[PDB]
């Protein structure tokens, strides 16, 4: 019966039918956002989506015996073993995230049609070249973020209070964003020299994220 | 008298003629945003607004018959017709985004002279070369706009209180827009963690597009 | 007499003792911004700035004589010609923008200098090649600031009720400054599509933004 | 007992042992943030902090004996004298910034570890090949920061009152934060005009920009 079954599994039909069905519970899913919707057919959904839940474990089921080993080594796979996995946590208990993390499923659409595959795989492949800045970069926001936890976060300590309150501000510095009227100005009416502290900060960071921007359009 | 008509169409006076409609019609249409110049002149430029719509159906109407089925298969054609019809619906009746819709007919300037046509061709040949990663995205933005609408948006309906809503909340997050003071700095006065939502949306996103970029960059 | 000059002129001296004088000025500016400075040293700085300013109308007296018709056909003559006469404006009568202007004399060091003329030069080279993207972009705002100042003027003339308003409002967009909370988010609480608007408006001008820097990236 | 030390220095487990300390000491001044932690093992923290600094110096003067003049022309080594240095200035006195400065000594991590080293060696020889635009754009900065002071600063002096405040004001327009709603439009409500002054400002400096990332981009 494996090679009956490794025959259904690597059929045409059983990869289509699963894309058919992520499309139709991605579109169900947009549909549970309207608080109309739910009020007319919350019960035509509720179970269409348990069903689709259990199609997907038959699925991967199917899909462990037809590949064993070779499947827990696919990262593809591997995914979506812990996607229908979350999905699978009764809908109750815990986190309330967990029920939010169930729409995590739609990106099977990436796992299951290929040349997302080629994509995802082109972007991700990038990375690798990417983790020694990523490195550095981390350890100098580290190194700022426990300086302006220390020098800001008494007088304030919204922004600078804790040392992850300062990794944020310090994030959103460097994004750029407000960073002058919201968060700099301000601090300068008591601490007139912080410009000492963002102006080199927002050098450094801009000048690095160009450089990996200019690595990445190399490799 | 086909020829002869084809011999009009292709002049070169024609197409010039045309091209100083255009540029006088641009000329006019900005002057009709003055209340002042309305006031004085506004019939002047109500007729002589009539008198280059009807020039340009008989134009469209005569390049159509030197032309017949080659047109209806000419981007630049079809867009002129379409530029011009939309132009054509009365002044009256359905919406006032028809009479609005009309300033359109200047982007006959880029239709109707090279170069122009050149470099908006060489834009839009990048396009297609998008179409996977836009995709990505696309899903991307839908999966986040779902999971949002139902994390944030019974606190917080002004932002992510609809899937419409969501999405328009998230793209500004993308532009990187206000972001935090704006968005997501009130969100965590109420969800302390909404943070693990965006700065990993951040990431991604802008991850994303320097690929984009630097993919436009090699092709 | 002639030559005798010419060589007065062409002397490494000659050229050496004008970018002198221009650091001189320049740092002599600087201290001109401080009131407390001008209390005091007021009067110094006065004459000083009158005496360069004779100076370097005696030098572009002699640049011509030396150089005739040639002096009249480089650039970095032409500007330190227009830039020196801007500076013998009297000290009163019609603008003040005259005597503030007067600061652009310190790009004489971008003239004087080598290198700096290089890097300039460099600069400027690539603008010929931005002209076509340029007037496509130009012609872009011109049509959508006539659609925004005719659809969102009348409720919203801060932003949009003149052409020149929508263009200053499209054109902060376009940086992507403050444009949701600061224009769209306001201008939807009346106008609930104005984001049909907007989101395109945005796309365009970005994916053209792009294009024109890769463009820039390859020539 | 030269080459004995010189055999203790050049040691593998030397080097490691070093490496150690600075994780371990970055990891401890994480937790010196905690206002809780002090409280609890504060005590624990200032000694074992101490006793870094010790084995420190020593290690630095342990690699000098070994090094002689070939250390203070290595610029890691110089780094780490420099840092270690500003932990030796006692926990009292003149400026706190001293004792904040300390935090520094994580960059040893980037000084001790190669591949750090290479990328940020990486990083910094890009730098001269920008020092042409660098030295054009502060030119210009200052040029502009003097204008700004002596046209705006007296209706504006927050902003533009002081030749360093119109510095801060001219970046935070370049860093195009909060730009317009910020800066201009008030600045407008007085000054018609000022338009005229900060969109050409931000073509020529984001230009300028450009140009300088693609320069990059090709060296
Ligand atoms: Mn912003």
């Amino acid at each position: 019966m494996y090679l009956r079954i490794t025959n259904i599994v690597e059929s045409s039909f059983f990869t289509k039918f699963i894309i058919y069905l992520i499309v139709l519970n991605g579109i169900t899913m947009g549909l549970e956002t309207s608080k109309t919707f739910m009020q007319s057919f919350g019960v035509y959904t509720t179970l269409f989506n348990q069903i689709v839940i259990t199609i997907f474990t038959i699925e991967i089921i199917l899909r462990i015996y037809v590949h064993r080993i070779s499947f827990f080594k696919d990262p593809w796979s591997l995914f979506d073993f812990f996607v229908v996995a979350i999905s699978l946590v009764p809908t109750s208990s815990g986190f309330e995230i967990l029920r939010v993390l169930r729409v995590l499923r739609l990106f099977r659409l990436v796992t299951a049609v290929p040349q997302m595959r080629k994509i995802v795989s082109a972007l991700i492949s990038v990375i690798p070249g990417m983790l020694s800045v990523i490195a550095l970069m981390t350890l100098f926001f580290y190194i700022f973020a426990i300086m302006a936890t220390q020098l800001f976060g008494e007088r304030f300590p919204e922004w600078f209070g804790t040392l992850g309150e300062s990794f944020y501000t310090l994030f959103q510095v460097m994004t750029l964003d407000d960073w002058s009227d919201g968060i700099v100005r301000p601090l300068m009416e008591v601490y007139p020299y912080a410009w000492v502290f963002f102006i080199p900060f927002i050098f450094v960071v801009t000048f690095v994220m160009i450089n990996l921007v200019v690595a990445i359009c190399v490799d």
